[PDB]
């Protein structure tokens, strides 16, 4: 009876959750917050707003939603990629464990979703905001899924440049489009900037792939090699070697990716194969320059001051 | 120019996603489907619909949402618990790897979310459905987080029975309340939430209980290998602390921290629970009392075979 009295009180009430329970499970997340880059993601949202003109308090909420998705996605990504470092610091899952980091990151996806309701009281608009949120998160996971499948089951599938670009459109375009589409839907204020934001996302991803090797060849650890990632330079090298009949090189690239090695000489041998044998580094540098010129040479404002600053710091 | 033309076509279109890409990404999920249990899940939904009377088409989508949430949460739970088996088969992360399984599980969470939108087009009711989905997923994660925290930080915090029960209301109550609450809002007809919470508690304590009991009557008692603060373990820890039985308290802690697969050591912890603290009998009794709260509910305060095959 005292037992049943306690049970009856428990089941007729909401679940008890304290501020202390809250702090305990936020550990994986608080750790990644110490990392910088939040001012650059905020700087993009700000330039875009000069076109969208959302009031500042609404923009603030869009910002928070996007920071949560972004940080949660990096927590998961580092587990998925087995990364030891992120922004010069030890990775959350190595500190608090994969179990807590996975649960916390997923918890934060749902807190971000909860924030959408603070953007309007209008039921029609709300529905659209949630649909955008849902769609681009579906897109993000589809892209990530392919990137991870290709890498983990290599050489089952050797992606082409086309396939790589479609995966980026889902993966990276997912979060870029999500921010921009929420803003365009909230705008109280010409043509959509989705194509432009897609382009920015592609430049962002390929430049990330490139610098990861270029910083190490010349700063960084070419950690993408250790991870075995089918990066833009690797995709070009794998397809170049196949096409030119460089069987031994094609096979050595695969073998090195499959070692998941941290040996600096082995990583440097692969990067020099990309520099002199396949010319994938030059191919990638020029491909990046051509994408950037599609904008810098966009006089007819077909895609489009502060535009450029953003494109040269797109690394942060 | 040919490169520019192709980039322009790419950026002006929706992201390319094919049926084959969908298949690749679904593999870790199709794997756990080969797991029976959908019928007992479906039967609970069917039986409850006799109070709610949702039209079949709507009931089917609620059922699909439930199946996705439950399957995805077990794909992730097995990674979190380093479980090698689920319903006798090899867990997905051991076959497809942890990276792919986490991502697929998460992708299905959002697929489930999308289906919510097909429950109704009425704008107010849609906000309500989404809020129910959002609230119960937050609860599930909160409870899972606390359960993992206690396990991974042991011995920093040893929960009490009360704290254990609040963790369960969040963790196990979440998917139970989520289903019930969705159906109650879609009903074209008292709340059955208290009863579904009670069902959830019985379900989690019985899960914890059978994991040790099935092993002792022959079950691998994986909860011990996992080192989790299950209901009988919580009882045993507080019992020994309270009776000032220091060495038994520490012995229980030492075994859980071993994360051991050794049958003989697992048995040793079960015999501490049987002979020293009498925790297994305390749990059998606790479950029976919760079940009686239902069998002796004559005024129908909670109610408007499932309770016996709830495991
Ligand atoms: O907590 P654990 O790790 O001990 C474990 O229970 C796994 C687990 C982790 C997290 C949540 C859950 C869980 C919560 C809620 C429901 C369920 N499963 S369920 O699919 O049978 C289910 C619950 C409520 C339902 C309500 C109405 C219709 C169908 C329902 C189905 C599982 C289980 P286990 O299988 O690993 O022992
Ligand atoms: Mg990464
Ligand atoms: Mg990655
Ligand atoms: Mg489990
Ligand atoms: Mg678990």
């Amino acid at each position: 009876n005292k037992m049943e009295a306690k049970i009856d009180e428990l089941i007729n009430n909401d679940p008890v959750w304290s501020s202390q329970n809250e702090s305990l499970i936020s550990k994986p997340y608080n750790h990644i917050l110490l990392k910088p880059g939040k001012n650059f993601r905020l700087n993009l949202i700000v330039q875009i707003n000069r076109v969208m003109n959302l009031p500042k308090d609404q923009l603030a909420i869009v910002s928070q939603i996007v920071e949560l998705l972004h940080n949660s996605s990096l927590l998961i990504d580092d587990i998925e990629d087995n990364a030891p470092l992120r922004r010069g610091q030890t990775t959350s899952h190595l500190i608090f464990g994969v179990p807590s980091t996975i649960n916390t990151a997923n918890y934060m996806y749902f807190r971000a979703m909860q924030l959408v309701s603070q953007l309007t009281t209008k039921e029609p608009l709300y529905h659209n905001l949630i649909t955008i949120f849902n769609e681009e998160l579906i897109n993000l996971h589809r892209g990530q899924g392919l990137d991870i499948y290709w890498r983990d089951f290599l050489p089952e599938i050797i992606p082409t440049q086309e396939m790589y670009l479609n995966m980026v459109m889902n993966k990276t375009g997912g979060l870029f489009r999500l921010t921009l589409r929420l803003m365009e839907a909230l705008s109280p204020s010409g043509h959509s900037l989705v194509p432009f934001i897609n382009l920015l996302g592609i430049i962002y991803q390929i430049r990330d792939d490139y610098l990861n090797l270029k910083d190490f060849q010349m700063k960084g650890f070419a950690e993408d090699i250790t991870e075995g990632k089918l990066s833009f330079p690797i995709v070009h090298a794998l397809n170049f070697t196949k096409t030119k009949g460089q069987t031994e090189q094609h096979n050595e690239i695969l073998r090195i990716l499959l070692l998941r090695t941290s040996d600096k000489d082995i990583k440097l041998k692969l990067i020099q194969i990309l520099e002199f044998d396949t010319n994938s580094l030059a191919y990638t540098k020029n491909f990046i320059n051509q994408l950037v010129n599609m904008i810098k040479n966009d006089n007819e404002n077909k895609y489009l001051d502060e535009l450029l600053y953003i494109i040269d710091h797109l690394s942060e």
